[PDB]
């Protein structure tokens, strides 16, 4: 309990705690130890405001440099009907920040801690700036000691702050659908207990489950797995919810023009899809209906001469490739690259074991302790355990059939993004198709290109690649009426919302480059010459003194120029031209090979939707797609949709919990499985209420691997099914409740 910062026992709201869209007071409540105590009650006006919370800002930064192995603790409980996800941001005197987050249930108050130093922060990650994981290759670790306190979950930022000056501690609730209220008490620093040197050892049992924790629903033997199977199989009969048309549209509603394909139409002031037969349609369903992302790095590697190399022409990025069948020749050369990874697994099969076919090999990774290596899919292994093999790979066919039966039973109207192409002829439930434009075209920088530099969309090779991407999608979907539409790409790093530098990173970086060999720079220069005509008019506009356009075309540093209204207008126009060109080229390619199908945009995240780029999508995309990892769609955040007046779709959302073995709930956190389901209905209700949305897909079908998906270490409870391929009943029930009213509520009387 070493160092108490705030116990509120002096009955005052400290004046160095600042509050935003929240009321604070001191109240008596029953604390952890059973005794009455003074605590801070914080009532956030989070239904009305998309940012609320407190910020502790001491007059001088705290000097905690003596605490070389210590954590910051809070006692927290939610009050009322709703759990609370708090974002903890701690900022030091050099501006460096980390973010952690956790759910705060209603009910019994607990202690929560955020490491400041020591243990699994000591060697924090791989040293790569884009690696958000801990050194283990997990996005957030199990705790480094045993206790009743709850560890705030790692999200992103700097692992090792300058403890000689901590400048701000922030707790916030963001984009909520409801007012949230908490009591906070006993804000303190405690030295860390000794590190448990086994904390990363023996994490995973043979089913891929958390080995050390026995939770409700955990599988303890093959027989229990088969029992869960048989119970589910007896209930799945292939029957869609009542009053669905053939393509999952609404039978009981207006019947509109039938074109033979999914299309868009505004119905009584609300955007809808319309299915090939003319019935109103609203898209619900799950992303990642595939096994590509279900494998986890085992810590072994192969002799490179034994591994097939990637073709330069492949349209599929490594993260979305099928699980790679590992040969005997490769497996013979198996050696240990990460002792830390390898010691995580209580069981991996020998080359000759019947489950050894669920090995995978990844030739790259976005982040983690390994750049490449062997991986294993426990989920895939469990499909073999559940369904057996009556000819090679038969459990996969059975998986796909059970998957479509599930979606129909659960009331979903579609298979979501990243559905394996083997579902494309299921001819029982519609699906969404996808492609990625990748290749060797030139690139530009935005300043935040965490997944690779942005495409130079004016390079003719970009268009050659987009056409190849669309050709392959068209080949896959076979012009099917079951295909709702095509997503291309995902969350491209167009710009970030922080600042002018962040928003206009593409214009700014690009203007800095010479025109020669840079097609986007050439297009920007061409646009500025058309607007201004003369170098003197440009000089006047930007406050510069270039001698000529030729000097301008050697590259101009605009980083230190203050952003006048004139300068912002040129940056805005440049970003618009760039986004217009991206969308023109992708739209054109999709239209060329798939003239009948909806083009669904590029899936803008919350952090990557500058208005220039949205307006460009709205011009070319039939439906504008957004990813939104929030508790819902707040009113003010989405009010801009009315001006665009385009049908829109949520590509991705989720809510996770940690009561089913996971070390990380995911991006948005619930107090339990039940609370996950409640939060799902809250999110979906906001989608259903918004007249611009024609659907929302949940990311993803299955939990990520406990020890992290191979690509980048995400280890989240974000599935409708767990690693044993067993449904979370609470999500199933929430989905049924939601899917039963999508049509009646949206289209009905009020
Ligand atoms: O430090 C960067 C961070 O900045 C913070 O401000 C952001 O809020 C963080 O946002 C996140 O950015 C990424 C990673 O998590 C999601 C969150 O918005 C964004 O990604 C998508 O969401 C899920 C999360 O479970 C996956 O990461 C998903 O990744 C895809 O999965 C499959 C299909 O396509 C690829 C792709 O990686 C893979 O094969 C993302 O769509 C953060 O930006
Ligand atoms: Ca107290
Ligand atoms: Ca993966």
């Amino acid at each position: 309990g070493s160092h108490m910062l705030f116990d509120f026992e002096n009955d005052q709201v400290p004046s160095n705690i600042h509050f935003l869209n929240a009321r604070a007071s001191i109240e008596t409540y029953t604390g952890i130890n059973g005794e009455p105590s003074k605590g801070l009650k914080l009532a956030m006006q989070s239904k009305q405001h998309s940012y609320t919370g407190l910020a502790i800002v001491p007059e001088q930064p705290w000097d905690w440099s003596e605490f070389t192995s210590a954590s910051l603790y809070f006692d927290i409980v939610s009050v009322g009907d709703h759990s609370t996800q708090f974002y903890l941001d701690v900022t030091d005197q050099n501006g460096a920040v980390f973010t952690r987050s956790i759910d705060i249930p209603v009910g019994k108050m607990q202690s929560y801690y955020a490491k400041l130093s020591g243990h699994d922060l000591e060697v924090p990650d791989s040293g790569d700036v884009n690696d958000l994981n801990l050194a283990s290759g997990l996005r957030s670790n199990p705790p480094t000691w045993t206790s009743d306190d709850r560890q705030f979950v790692w999200m992103w930022g700097v692992k090792n702050l300058d403890l000689s000056g901590i400048a701000k501690i922030s707790l916030s609730v963001q984009s909520a659908m409801h007012d949230k209220t908490v009591i906070i008490d006993n804000i303190r620093i405690q030295p860390n207990p000794p590190q448990d040197e086994n904390f990363l050892v023996g994490l995973v049992d043979e089913f891929g489950q958390n080995a050390k924790v026995d939770y409700k629903g955990k599988i303890h033997s093959l027989e229990e797995l088969h029992a869960a199977r048989d119970v589910e199989l007896a209930e799945l009969d292939g029957k869609p919810m009542p009053s669905r048309s053939k393509f999952g549209g609404w039978l009981a509603g207006p019947k509109l023009k039938a074109t033979g394909y999914f299309r868009t139409e505004k119905i009584n002031g609300k955007w809808m899809l319309v299915d090939p037969e003319g019935y109103p349609y609203f898209a619900t369903g799950l992303d990642i209906i595939r096994l590509s992302n279900s494998s986890t790095m085992t810590g072994y590697d192969y002799d490179q001469a034994t591994v097939a190399q990637r073709s330069a022409d492949d349209v599929t990025p490594e993260d979305s490739k099928g699980l790679m069948a590992v040969s005997e020749k490769s497996f013979a050369t198996r050696h240990l690259a990460s002792p830390t990874r390898a010691a995580m697994f209580n069981w991996l099969p020998d080359y000759d074991h019947p489950l050894a076919n669920h090995y995978n090999y990844r030739r790259s990774a976005h982040s983690g302790p390994l750049k490449r290596g062997e991986a294993y899919s426990f989920y895939s292994a469990n499909l073999e355990r559940k369904y057996g093999e009556t000819y090679p790979g038969s459990y996969l066919d059975k998986w796909r059939e059970v998957t479509v039966d599930r979606m129909l039973n659960w009331g979903f109207t579609s298979l979501g993004n990243w559905t394996d192409p083997a579902y494309y002829d299921n001819n029982r439930i519609p699906f969404f198709a996808n492609g990625w434009v990748i290749g060797d075209f030139k690139t530009v920088s935005s300043g935040a290109d965490f997944w690779g530099a942005m495409p130079d969309v004016f390079d003719p090779e970009f268009k050659v690649r987009a056409m190849e991407t669309a050709r392959v999608v068209s080949e896959e979907i076979k012009n099917s009426p079951w295909c709702v539409g095509v997503f291309i790409d995902n969350q491209k790093s167009f710009g970030r919302p922080d600042s002018d530098k962040a928003q206009y990173g593409i214009p700014i970086h690009t203007l800095g480059r010479p025109s020669e060999g840079v097609p986007t720079r050439q297009a920007f220069s061409k646009l500025l010459k058309a607007k201004y005509k003369t170098i003197a008019a440009l000089n006047n506009a930007w406050g510069l003194k270039l001698s000529s356009w030729a000097e301008f075309d050697l590259g101009v540093d605009v980083k230190a120029l203050p952003v006048t209204d004139t300068l912002r207008a040129d940056y805005s126009m440049l970003l618009s031209a760039y986004a217009d060109q991206y969308f023109k080229v992708v739209h054109g390619a999709v239209e060329h090979y798939m003239p009948n199908h909806l083009y669904l945009g590029a899936r803008f995240p919350d952090w990557g939707m500058p208005m220039e780029v949205v307006k460009a999508a709205a011009k070319y995309a039939d439906v504008v797609s957004y990813n939104s990892y929030k508790e819902g769609l707040p009113k003010q955040k989405w009010a801009f949709l009315a001006e665009l007046d385009k049908p829109s779709i949520i590509g991705e959302f989720h809510i996770g919990a940690m009561d089913h073995g996971s070390y990380h709930p995911g991006l948005i956190h619930a107090a339990s499985q039940a609370d996950r389901g409640e939060m799902y209905k809250d999110y979906m209700q906001s989608v259903i209420d918004n007249p611009y949305f024609v659907g929302a897909h949940w990311f993803q079908y299955m939990d990520s691997p406990l020890t992290g998906r191979a690509y980048d270490g995400e280890n989240y409870n974000v599935g409708f099914v767990d690693v044993t391929d067993t449904p979370y009943q609470e999500m199933v029930d929430a989905a049924k409740e939601v899917n039963a009213k999508i049509y009646t509520e949206r289209l009905g009387s009020k």
